[PDB]
Order: C-alpha cells, then sequence, then structure tokens
C-alpha cells in the first residue's frame, strides 16, 4: 500500500489548503478522487522541479460512508476544545497541496475543483508560505523541522498494518496572530511563553519553564515515549490584514493530537497554553488520508 | 537622480501591491518615505540573491502638496474611462514590492506599515505571484515579458531630465478574471480576442486579427514611435476564489497609458477591447513615483 504524495515531504515552500462540503450524493466524491490523484502524478511529471505533493483526506460522516464503516476507528468529527476556545469547523473534504512552487500548486488546486466539480462547496481556501529562516510569523521557528527524514516521519505519521495501512489522520486548524500584543511582550517573556530561545531555538530545560508554556503543553509523553507527529504548517496572511499559522498535523493516531490539544486548551491539569495571550484558533478540522490503493479502489 | 528600485528589474517571481489614503497631516509622509526607502536598501543587503526592488509612489493631490508644485506636469486622478468600463478608485499612495521571494516582500510590507504607521489607512492589499510559464492564468503570456534590458527599460520608465529626472508615472488596475467563460471559447477565438497565439505567443498580423484584439488596441504609435511601457503585472488570487491579473505598468510620462486606455474602453474610436467578455477591471489608479534623491529632499 502506497501513501498519498503529501504526507511525508520536507521543506515545502508553499502550500494550499481546500475545505468542502459535500453537495449531493457521496458517491460522486469516489471519481473526482480518483481523478484527483491521477491529475498529481500528471502534475508531477510535467513539474519535477516542484517536488509536488498532495493529500485528499475525508471528514467522519463522509467516509463512514465511503468505507461501509471499516477501520479508521480513530476517525471522528473535531469535538471542540476548552469548552469553545478550540472552535470545531469540520467539513467533509480537505484537499493539501503542497510543493516548491506556489505556481504549481495554483494549477493544482484548479484541477482539483475542476475534478470535484458541482459535488462540493467550497468553505476555506488559505495559501501557505515559508517565512524567512522557517520562521513562524511570532518570530520563532515554525515547529516543522522535526521529524526529519522519511523512516522517522513515516513511523509518526503512516498506518503499518490493516485495512488502513498507509493512511494518516489529519488536523488543520487556522490561527489568527495579533501581533501587536506580541510585541508588547518582551522577548525574555515571549520565551517563556514558547519554552525555547527565540534567535537561537534552543530549549529552555522544563524545570526552568513553566507550566503553561508551549513545549511544557505539547512536549507529552505515555510510558516515556514522546507523542509525535508530522507538522506541515506553514505561515499565511498579508501584512496590514490577517495573518498567522495554518496548523497542519499527520499522525499514524489521531490521539495523540487530540492529547496535546487537550493540554492546551485547559482540559488537562487546567492549565492554558501561554500562546492564546497573542493568537487564537479560527478553524478546527480532522479528516481521514486513505492510501492510494484505498482511493483508486473507491471505483 | 537615482531610480527607486522597484521600477526596472524584470523577471521578478512576487509582488506585493499596497493601496493606502493619507491620515492626518500630508507632511508625515516627507520622514516615513525616507524612512521606508532606507529599510529597503537594509533588506537589499540582508538578501542579496532576492533581487528585490520597491517604489513608493503618490496621487496627484498629495505629491502636489508635497512638491509644491513643481513638475509631475501629467498627474492627475486616475479617471473613469469608458462611462464606467474602467472604474476609479484613486487612492494617496502606493507601496510596491517586488523579489524572486515572496517571505521577503512580506517582511518588507511590514517594514513598510511600521514606516507609514498612523499616518495612512489601507486601502487594498494584493499578492501578486508568477504563474506557469509567465502567463496570465489565461493561458496566454503575462504581457511583461518586453520590453527586455535595462537601457530601453529606462528609455521607457524613467524620466530623464527636469526637477522629475528619475521618476515614473505609475499606473495600476486589478482585474478579475472569469475563466468559466474563457473556457467556452475555442482556443483559435481566444487567439482573436488577445492578437497572438495562445502557446507559442506569435503575432497575429493586422490583415488577420480583429481591431478589437487586445493587440489592436494597445499595440499604437506617434510620430513612427511606439507608446511603450514597463508593465510589472502579476497574476493573483485564490482558485476558488476571485483571481485575475493585477496590471502594474511604468512609463516615462502618463501619456502612453492614457492613450493605451481610451483604446481599450471606447473613447477613441468607439470600439473596446474583445477581452471585456472573460475580464474587467476593478481598481484603477494613477500615481507618481519621484526619484531617490526627491524622496530624500522632502525632509
Ligand atoms: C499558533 C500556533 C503554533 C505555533 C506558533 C507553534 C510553534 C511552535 C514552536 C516555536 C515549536 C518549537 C520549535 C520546534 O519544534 O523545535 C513548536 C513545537 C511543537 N508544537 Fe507547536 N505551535 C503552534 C501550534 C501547535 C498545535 C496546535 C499543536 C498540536 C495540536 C502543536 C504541537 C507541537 C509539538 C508536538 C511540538 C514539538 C514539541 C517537542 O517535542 O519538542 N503546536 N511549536
Ligand atoms: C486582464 C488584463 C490584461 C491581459 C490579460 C493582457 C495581456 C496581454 C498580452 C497576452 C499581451 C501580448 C504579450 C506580449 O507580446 O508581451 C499584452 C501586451 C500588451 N499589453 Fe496587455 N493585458 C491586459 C491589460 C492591459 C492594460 C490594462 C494595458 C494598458 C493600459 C495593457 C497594455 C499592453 C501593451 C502596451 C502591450 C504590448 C503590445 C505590443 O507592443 O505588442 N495591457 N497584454
Ligand atoms: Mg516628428
Amino acid at each position: 500500500s502506497q501513501v498519498q504524495s503529501g504526507i511525508l515531504p520536507e521543506h515545502c515552500r508553499a502550500a494550499i489548503w481546500i475545505e468542502a462540503n459535500l453537495k449531493g450524493d457521496v458517491n460522486a466524491l469516489r471519481e473526482a478522487s480518483k481523478i484527483f490523484v491521477d491529475n498529481v502524478a500528471t502534475f508531477q511529471a510535467k513539474f519535477p522541479d516542484a517536488k509536488l505533493g498532495a493529500v485528499v483526506a475525508f471528514g467522519n460522516n463522509v467516509w463512514r460512508q465511503l468505507s461501509g464503516g471499516e477501520g479508521a476507528d480513530e476517525l471522528k468529527d473535531f469535538p471542540v476544545y476548552g469548552k469553545g476556545l478550540a472552535p470545531s469547523t469540520q467539513y467533509d473534504l480537505l484537499i493539501h497541496i503542497l510543493s516548491a512552487r506556489h505556481e504549481v500548486n495554483f494549477s493544482v488546486a484548479q484541477a482539483a475543483l475542476a475534478a470535484f466539480g458541482d459535488a462540493i462547496d467550497v468553505k476555506e481556501e488559505i495559501h501557505g508560505f515559508r517565512w524567512v529562516e522557517e520562521r513562524d510569523l511570532s518570530g520563532f521557528v515554525d515547529g516543522t523541522e522535526n521529524p526529519a527524514g522519511e523512516e522517522t516521519r513515516r513511523e509518526v505519521a503512516v498506518i503499518k498494518d490493516g485495512v488502513d495501512a498507509g493512511g494518516s489522520y489529519v488536523f488543520v486548524q487556522r490561527w489568527e496572530h495579533n501581533l501587536k500584543q506580541l510585541n508588547r511582550m518582551s522577548v525574555p517573556d515571549q520565551e517563556m511563553m514558547i519554552g525555547r530561545t527565540k534567535d537561537a531555538n534552543e530549549e529552555i530545560d522544563g524545570d526552568e519553564r513553566p507550566v503553561t508554556s508551549h513545549l511544557s503543553r505539547v512536549d507529552l509523553k505515555e510510558d516515556g515515549k514522546g507523542l509525535k507527529i508530522v507538522a506541515q504548517s506553514l505561515p499565511y496572511g498579508t501584512a496590514s490584514g490577517t495573518h498567522g499559522l495554518y496548523f497542519c498535523a499527520y499522525c499514524a493516531r489521531l490521539y495523540n493530537i487530540e492529547q496535546q490539544l487537550l493540554s492546551m486548551f485547559g482540559d488537562t491539569d487546567g492549565k492554558r497554553d501561554a500562546m492564546l495571550r497573542f493568537t487564537k484558533p479560527v478553524t478546527g478540522g480532522y479528516y481521514f488520508a486513505p492510501s492510494l490503493e484505498r482511493i483508486q479502489a473507491l471505483g
């Protein structure tokens, strides 16, 4: 079984995320998905220098219908966390395109919309870009450097065995930064908020940083083993309007993502991520990315 | 007198255009402009390989005040053409940033917003990107290949003598494409609408192309000389939403631009550009870009 091309690539410079709801018969998504993954291969042959990859992923209700309720045991609608601090905007379909060339991404997105046609109603389209020094617009690194290498990324992100082998669970969440609130904080205070130094990205010891620091919120272990994810997040937005981070993560278990979200949004020990002092999430959704063989078998 | 850095560069991959109105005392724009052009030089030293350039330009009413009425003889508010076919959205300030790296442009745009601060109210911010094969989203080339080379571009765009030497007139106009309507047209009929062949961009002669073809509208002569411009246009937008071409042109005389517009929008010979069946302009403004020496002498 073969993983979809957009899950594991590293160092993408640009991405497009499209979120949409089904219109009408769910079975129309079968042929559209097949056309789209075939389009991706065609684009890869035409634009080898793009290093293009893409993912099509499905929300709970639609995937249960398409799969006859088989597998994807952990999949569910984004449930809201923090009594609303992390809202749910769950849709039926996610298209994630990433590469070294925004212009190729755009062409692929057009081909995706043409393949699904009237079977979908688009609700969100975000264009991500890698910023200077691979930093988040906060000035801290963007959180996607690790894990490095195909081998470890495959271990963290890709289901190993069973009917779902080669698949992955996907989480997307758009954040809106308020850089005016951020820049009122001294850099040392920002570093206690994140849990690493800002310029050199040197980790601050857990015993020396507050429990509300982002790293204390999301660096979680179970029986001494870290709950890791493969992040594909990128900055987005305009300088004079809305901007922030489009957070995107792939994982072989949704459990890892949920545990980090429960910790960040006050549903574990009661503490909340200190990053909420300058940025907030405004979307949230969970999706299942099947293997390429599984998509081809839809019809 | 030195030309602002964003006028002459060729083959930029990305740009940001910001249009803004003045808030409060017009004299605040004096030091702000000096700060911004100095920031641009600093960014150029930080990112030499990005081939960054930028332009600050002023609408008629503001420039007349800042220049004490000297020079800029042709400057005026952008008028409506074709009894509304081309609308007017004249603002006070234009900031144009271009380079090989969208991410560098974003940082320069943030520094621009800091430079002008509360002296401006931002009305528009457009992010342009070079599309595949330097084509407009219609599939035709994007109209910016010629004139090639610094010498010819300088002769076309940069005022040669007098108090304004080193300056340039600027015209910006955002177009919204309906690619569904274009897709209903056969490629031969698209080529008669543009005036050139689509894939090869081979000029179609005047004997065969209609006078309403775009080339027939804008390929104009005066006294044995072509009325040339230096176009910095780029595609913009989202696949599922609004997209098109952000048209941007520099010229040593506003006369050249206005003559082309009078032709396109029906005011010269009653005929209108055939492209209007699939794309329409929704903004429009004229600005004057002073020389760097002239900016430095504002305060
Ligand atoms: C505004 C949104 C966010 C920003 C700016 C951000 C930023 C960062 C930064 C600066 C780091 C440390 C850099 C590094 O990885 O070496 C990091 C690490 C990490 N982030 Fe975030 N993050 C955000 C949201 C999230 C969310 C929503 C999650 C999970 C649901 C998450 C999970 C993680 C994880 C697991 C790590 C690695 C922790 C470790 O093992 O050291 N982040 N992020
Ligand atoms: C949706 C908007 C537009 C599109 C898609 C478009 C497209 C094109 C194309 C395909 C060419 C020929 C390519 C080449 O040989 O370089 C061209 C040339 C040109 N365009 Fe446009 N254009 C647009 C708007 C405008 C506007 C608003 C103006 C001026 C007010 C303009 C002025 C010119 C000029 C002067 C030329 C060169 C003609 C020549 O000397 O052969 N264009 N444009
Ligand atoms: Mg003569």
